[PDB]
């Protein structure tokens, strides 16, 4: 017996190059890009554009209480910034680490001068796998990476969580890991061992686009991890099968602003 996320991934990998195209985006919220596309390009550090589209997803999260960043925030997988500046904004956050691996075909921490930015301090060339745990109020990782192979998902979806183990078990008060392959029996068996411990539930942006699962396991939510991706994963194939397509749902992307704290 198989989830319906493993049907949804086999559906979507047959899909053609241009229907793939179509149905990505097709009904999803995504944040108008164009000003911040521009102002990295222009050096513009001041006019609080986010580095990232994952500064958005994030304020989603944050702001429906499925997270509440405070204290010292780790960011593991930091990319260019984008969740690591976002939470330098908010209030009851003192201190953002953020570790990122870099070098070829990675995404480099870009330096920037959003609200707090003085908080941040992002490390390059850091494989976060063999870097040993700290101590974090607010542990954060993004990572993960695709495959059209679903073993290949869910095996990079484990090492996550493990990791993550570890790091939990310095005593953490908040979290928000990205879990990239829900659906593949071994990331469900891990997860659910792992929300008995650590509690928290899954959930999905809608800022995520329609060709990828990824699911958030975050410390404000609590549903059955099961129905909750099995929701996914019906929403998912259903966009994929009606096929008068409208794009995006375009909303306003974050202001982050400018100073120190
Ligand atoms: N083993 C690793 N150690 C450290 N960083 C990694 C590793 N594997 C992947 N990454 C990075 O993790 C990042 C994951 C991104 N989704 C993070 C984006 C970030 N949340 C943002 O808002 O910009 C990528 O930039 C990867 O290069």
């Amino acid at each position: 017996g198989r989830m319906l996320g493993e049907m949804w991934k086999a559906q979507l990998n047959q899909l053609t190059r241009q229907e793939f195209m179509e149905y990505r985006r097709d009904g999803i919220i995504e944040v108008d890009r164009s000003a911040a596309r521009k102002a990295r390009r222009e050096g513009n550090v001041t006019g609080g554009h986010p580095v990232s589209r994952g500064t958005a997803k994030l304020r989603w999260m944050v702001e429906r209480g499925f997270v509440k960043p405070h204290g010292k925030v780790i960011d593991l997988g930091c990319g260019r910034g984008g969740w690591s500046y976002y939470c330098a904004t908010l209030k009851l956050v003192q201190e953002v680490k953020g570790y990122t691996k870099g070098g070829p075909g990675h995404e480099e921490p870009v330096m920037m001068q959003s609200y707090g930015w003085n908080l941040v301090s992002l490390k390059s060339g850091v494989d976060v796998f063999y870097r040993p745990s700290e101590q974090s109020d607010t542990l954060l990782c993004d990572i993960g990476e695709a495959s059209p192979v679903p073993e290949i998902e869910e095996a990079r979806t484990v090492k996550v969580l493990q990791m993550v183990e570890e790091w939990l078990s310095r005593g953490v008060e908040d979290f928000c890991v990205k879990i990239l392959c829900p659906y593949m029996p071994k990331v469900l068996k891990e997860l659910e061992k792992m929300q008995l411990r650590w509690g928290g539930g899954l959930i999905r942006v809608p800022l995520s686009r329609n060709s990828n699962h990824e699911m958030y396991w975050v410390s404000g939510a609590s549903g059955n991890i099961t129905n909750s991706v099995n929701t996914v994963s019906q929403m998912l194939i259903n966009r994929m099968n009606r096929t008068n397509r409208n794009g995006p749902k375009y909303e306003e992307d974050v202001h982050l602003g400018s100073g120190t704290r």
